[PDB]
């Protein structure tokens, strides 16, 4: 893909606040 990284980033950042978010309610 002509931006697989990129998208993957804007991935690793909205992944990565989905976890931070996560972080305080697992089980919800």
């Amino acid at each position: 893909e002509k931006m697989t990284l990129c998208i993957s980033v804007l991935l690793a950042l909205t992944v990565f606040l989905l976890l931070i978010s996560k972080i305080v309610p697992p089980t919800s």
